[PDB]
C-alpha cells in the first residue's frame, strides 16, 4: 500500500530525473573529462538496473508458481518482497540521478566536481555494508555471504545462490572494469579539485590489464564449474560449460590485440588477428547461444510437447514470453558481435558503445533469470 | 496494485516536474507576456489540484468509520475510488506540467506559443464532457449534474452534494477571475501567433467585472441560503450563513475601490475608503472563522467534551489532527487579510501574490472538506 505508492513516486521521479539527465548531458555538457564521468557513472547505473530488475523478477516469481524460497536456500521466514527490493532500488536511482545532475551543475552549485559521484559510493557503500541490525539486515549478510562465495569461486562449495550471482556478475561487466580507472583516477589527483588535465593520464593507460578484468567475473564462472566437476563425477555438463567460458577468455584477449595492433593494422582488413578475433567470436556467440537455450531454458524439447518448441510444461501463462524470450537472447547475445561494426565504421566510438548496450545486456539477464527459474522449478518438481 | 503503481508513478513525474518548470520560470523565462501565461495557467493548476486533494479525501472518509456514499447521496454501486481519482488528477497534473513545459521551449521546439495552454483546455473540456459510456462515466454524468445544480443555485433543490461543491467553487476562485481573460485574450488574437502587444490590452481592462466572477462562485452559496431558509422556515443558520456571504460581497466591491481610486489616494492612509476595506475584511475574516469553527466542525462543545475543546465523539483516532486543523484555518482564512500587506509594502506584487496564495487556499478547503463530513457523519450517526 504505502510502500507501492513510494516505489511509484521514486520511479516517477527516476524516470523524469534520466530524462533531464540525458537532455543536461547533450546539451549542457558532462564536464571537462566526459569520458571520466562516464565510466564513474557507469557501474552505480548497472547496479541500480540490477537490482530492480531482481525486485521485477521477484515479483514475477511470485505471481507465478515458483518456489523462490526453496532454490535459494533462504530461510522461509525472512524474504526480501518485491516491493521493498523495488523501493530500493527506486531510492537509490533518485539519488544517482541527483548526483549526476550535481555533477553537470558543480559550477552553479559550488559544489566541487568529484564530489558528487564519491558520495555516491560513499552511501552505497555505507548501506550495503551496513554493520548494524537495521531494515534489511538479514538480506545484506547473506548478499555478501554469497558475492564472498563467489569471488572464492574454486574453493567453496558451489550453490544455486552461487550460480545466479556469478552470471549476474558475468552480465554485469562494466563496474569491473570501471574499478581499476576509480583506484587509477583517485591515486593520481583527489577531489574537492577538477581535473589538472592528469585525469587524461588513466584512460591513457589503455586498461593493459582490462583483459584480467573483463575476464574475472567469467572467470568465477570458471572456477565454479571446475569445482563442480571436481565434486560431482559427471563431467558433460560442466566440462561443455567450462570449455565455452573458454572461448570466452579466448574472444576477451584476441580482442585486445586487434585494438592493440597499431602497427601493420592500417587496413582492418590486415593483420589476420582480427578476423580470427571475429571468428572466435561469432563462435563463442553461438556457442553460449545454444547452450542456454538448450540447458538453461530447456527449450527445444525431445519430449516432443505440443507447445511449440518449448518443454510440454510452461510455469508462464503465454507462450509468447517465450517467443519473446528467444529472440531477445539471440539478438542480445549477439550485440558485442554485432557491436564492433559501429566502432569500425567511424561511427560513435569507444568506451560510449560498451555504456550503450550494458543495460540491455542486463535486461536480457533479467529475462535469463526469468526462464533459469521457470527451467530448475519445473526440474525440482519433476524430480519431486 | 497496478493502479497504485500508476499513481506514484504519475505523482513523481509531477513533482519533478513541477519542479523543472519553476526553474525554468526563474531562469530561461516565462515568454514575452509572463502574465498571459500565469492567468491561462493558474486554473487547470488548481482543478488538478482539487481533483487530487478530494482522492486524498475520499481516501481518509474510507480509513475512517464515515459513511463516503449516504451523505452524497451515490448509488451504493458506483464509487470513484480514490485510487481513480488520484490517477486522473496525477495524469492530469503530468500533462499540464508538459504543456507548460511547451510553453516556455515554443521557440526551440517550434511549436506556436499559445498552443500547449489551448490543447490542455481541449483535453480538460473533452475528458469532463466526454458524451460517451467509457470509462468513469457515471462520475462525469453526476459532476456535471451537481455543477448544474450549483449554477442553476436559487431555482433547484439543495442537496448535501451541492454544499459541498457550492464551497468548493468558492474556494477555487482564480478560475472565474481567469475565464473572462481567456475571453478577451482569444476574441482579441488568435494562436499560431505570439502576441502582438495587444496581448497587454486585455489586463489593461481592468477586470471592471472582476467583483462579479469574484463574488459569483460565493452568490450560488448565498442564492442556496435564501433557497434553504425558503423551504425549511427555521431562519438562524441559513440567514447568518447568509449574511456572513453578504459581507464577502462587502469586501470583495470595496477593494475594488481601493485599488480604483488613484486619485485622492497617494498616500495609503488618506482615502478613507481603504480604512473601510480593511475593517469589513477583519469583520468577515472573523465572521467566517467562527462561523466554520463553530457550526461546521461543531468544534468547541458546550456538551463539554473532555477531548479538549472538541466534541465527545470524534471519528479520527488522532487529536493533533483537530488542533492542526484550527491552527490552519485561522491562518489560512486570514491569509486575505493579512495578503494584501506585500502588495501595499512595494515587495511582490499584483496578481502573482493571488498565484502564489490559491493553492494554499484549496488545501485548507481540503482540511475544511475532512473536518466538514466528519461532523455531517456524526450528526447523522447521533439522529439514528
Amino acid at each position: 500500500p504505502w510502500t507501492t505508492f513510494k516505489v511509484g513516486l521514486f520511479s516517477g521521479a527516476f524516470v523524469v530525473l534520466f530524462i533531464t539527465v540525458v537532455i543536461a548531458a547533450m546539451f549542457y555538457g558532462f564536464g571537462e573529462n566526459w569520458r571520466a564521468g562516464m565510466r564513474m557513472f557507469r557501474a552505480p547505473f548497472l547496479i541500480i538496473e540490477c537490482l530492480f530488475l531482481w525486485g521485477v523478477n521477484v515479483y514475477g516469481w511470485r505471481s507465478s508458481g515458483v518456489n523462490h524460497v526453496l532454490i535459494f536456500e533462504l530461510d522461509p521466514r525472512n524474504h526480501l518482497s518485491e516491493q521493498n527490493i523495488m523501493e530500493v532500488a527506486s531510492v537509490f536511482g533518485v539519488i544517482w540521478a541527483c548526483c549526476v545532475l550535481s555533477y553537470i551543475f558543480c559550477d552553479p552549485l559550488g559544489i566541487p566536481q568529484y564530489a558528487a559521484p564519491l558520495c555516491l559510493y560513499t552511501l552505497m557503500a555505507a548501506f550495503l555494508l551496513n554493520p548494524t541490525k537495521t531494515f534489511h539486515h538479514e538480506a545484506r549478510f547473506w548478499a555478501i555471504r554469497i558475492l564472498i562465495r563467489v569471488i572464492m569461486a574454486p574453493f567453496c562449495f558451489v550453490n544455486f545462490a552461487d550460480f545466479w550471482l556469478a552470471d549476474q556478475l558475468n552480465s554485469m561487466v562494466p563496474a569491473f572494469l570501471d574499478i581499476p580507472f576509480l583506484i587509477c583516477f583517485f591515486g593520481r589527483s583527489p577531489t574537492w579539485h577538477k581535473a589538472g588535465k592528469a585525469a587524461s593520464h588513466c584512460v591513457e593507460y589503455v586498461s593493459l590489464l582490462h583483459p584480467i578484468v573483463a575476464i574475472m567475473p567469467a572467470y568465477f564462472r570458471f572456477a565454479q564449474c571446475i569445482r563442480r566437476y571436481r565434486d560431482t563425477k559427471e563431467s558433460f555438463p560442466h566440462l561443455v560449460n567450462a570449455a565455452k567460458y573458454a572461448t570466452s577468455f579466448f574472444v576477451v584477449i584476441f580482442a585486445h590485440k586487434y585494438h592493440t595492433t597499431t602497427d601493420t593494422y592500417p587496413l582492418s582488413k590486415e593483420n589476420p588477428w582480427f578476423y580470427c578475433w571475429i571468428t572466435a567470436a561469432i563462435f563463442s556467440s553461438c556457442y553460449a547461444y545454444t547452450w542456454d537455450i538448450k540447458m538453461d531454458w530447456g527449450l527445444f524439447d525431445s519430449k516432443a510437447g505440443d507447445n511449440r518448441f518449448l518443454r510440454e510444461e510452461i510455469v508462464y501463462s503465454s507462450t509468447w514470453f517465450y517467443y519473446f524470450g528467444i529472440i531477445e537472447d539471440l539478438i542480445l547475445r549477439f550485440s558485442w558481435t554485432l557491436s564492433m561494426s559501429l566502432i569500425e565504421a567511424g561511427y560513435i566510438e569507444g568506451d560510449v558503445m560498451m555504456t550503450i548496450l550494458s543495460p540491455l545486456e542486463v535486461f536480457r539477464r533479467f529475462i535469463w533469470n526469468y526462464f533459469r527459474l521457470e527451467n530448475e522449478h519445473l526440474n525440482n518438481v519433476a524430480k519431486f
